């Protein structure tokens, strides 16, 4: 894994493992999050940033990078044994927050086999307070961003950046009772954003994931699962098969996660 | 990753991701038995099965290699961006079955971070009936083994080889209603081995898992557990270290799928 010739993008190897892949030998949407995440996190680590990508402002400030949304397409997903080559970079989106994108390549053939966008906002890590990011904040990771725009979904008025609705009772299928367990949690003892992606993926019918295989999921973070809270996964066909889904918590019905997936008959 | 020199055993250098690692920033035993794993699978597919080291008359036969026992004991979890170098060999155990070991070695200093042992079995795979191993299968895999014995475990008296148990009720200590998701299973839709060994750990108290690192786990497999099937993890305490006594069972029934004990000693 290194940055590129220019230090404005980082570049890693994958050997795609037997416990990555799902019935068909390919690895999993959720095996390609995770690769994202640890993209992500040794782009951040080669620059400086010893939290993910806590600046020396925010870690004396208590502020952490949160998700906000992902968004990832796939053409193919990689076989077994075979390696994947991912490139990412950061963006600085104003006020806002940034904006971390990827371009997923296929290492044999150099082809683009996937891309994904993420964006992130800042918060308090003592409460949940968004927060407009500081000028000072900015100049401190902006030296390790493109000035020129660089978007991974370029086209205007795409599938990236629309309005996601919410899905109304009563749901078409279901998945409730779902508890993370340890396994879930990241190194700060959070629930990772990967595990989300699993449990929207888990109200799915299986002759859906049998017949179809997925090709787009955007997913809206609005709150994080806590250790002991207990997770309900709804799906409704809104059509190629298109679903609508939504994350609650089965106690008091708080949303946590919204999104729809895109898939095709294989 | 490559077979060693005399083509008796394989070699792996795995670097520790972000998402691997524990509160600790260091590989979770989870991460580690997904790695033994790995190179497990690794080592099958360079001597030419590709069924896990399924041989050519273990598939016309339905037959398939299931896990017994697996015995793990870890020195030091490797940090994250570490490299850690897994050493893995097959040995045959006569008619009951196969002993797959490993040795877990730091890639730096070359010293022995950790050590594996694991027990399988045959099973017809849509009966689930247990049996002993054939000559004319047992000649299939014995050229890819050593014939002098080594063991990853070679002690007299060790914890590898020890009777386990069954944990009696009440459990001190227990996590109820546990569901695998599709993440937790393998390409044949199969419950991961792994899965169960998270489970176990499920119902140790947090404040164990705060003050103590995870030093021996040893897991008999009984039964499987199937997609729909929920779970219930039961602990027990049996004891400087700190010993526990674990069994999952289906919560409907009670059915035993697994057995095992932990120990742990102070951070
Ligand atoms: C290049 C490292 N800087 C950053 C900042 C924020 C985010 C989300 N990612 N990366
Ligand atoms: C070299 C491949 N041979 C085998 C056979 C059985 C087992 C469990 N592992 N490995």
């Amino acid at each position: 894994g290194s940055l590129t010739e220019d230090g404005l993008s980082y570049k890693e190897k994958f050997v795609v493992r037997s416990y990555e892949v799902g019935s068909n030998k390919t690895a999993t949407v959720e095996t390609i999050a995770n690769l994202l995440q640890e993209v992500g996190c040794n782009h951040a680590q080669s620059v400086g940033f010893s939290g993910f990508a806590t600046t020396t402002t925010m870690r004396k400030l208590h502020l952490i990078w949160v998700t906000a949304r992902m968004h990832i397409e796939i053409y193919k997903y990689p076989a077994w044994g075979d390696v994947v080559e991912i490139e990412t970079w950061c963006q600085s989106e104003g006020r806002i927050g940034t904006r971390r994108d990827w371009i997923l390549k296929d290492s044999v053939t150099g082809e683009v086999t996937g891309r994904a966008t993420s964006k992130w906002v800042m918060m308090n890590q003592d409460t949940r307070r968004l927060q407009k990011v500081s000028d000072d904040v900015r100049d401190e990771y902006l030296v390790f961003c493109p000035q020129e725009p660089r978007l991974a979904f370029p086209e205007e008025n795409n599938r990236s950046l629309k309005k996601i609705p919410k899905l109304e009772d009563p749901a078409q299928y279901s998945m409730i009772g779902l508890k993370p367990r340890r396994a879930d949690l990241d190194m700060n003892q959070h629930v990772n954003n990967v595990t989300y992606i699993g449990w929207v993926l888990e109200s799915i019918p299986q002759e859906i994931v049998d017949t179809h295989e997925l090709q787009v999921i955007t997913l809206d973070y609005r709150r994080e699962c806590q250790q002991d809270d207990v997770v309900d996964s709804l799906t409704t066909t809104t059509s190629d098969s298109q679903f609508l889904h939504l994350l609650r918590l089965s106690g008091d019905g708080q949303e946590i996660n919204r999104g729809t997936t895109l898939w095709r008959k294989k």
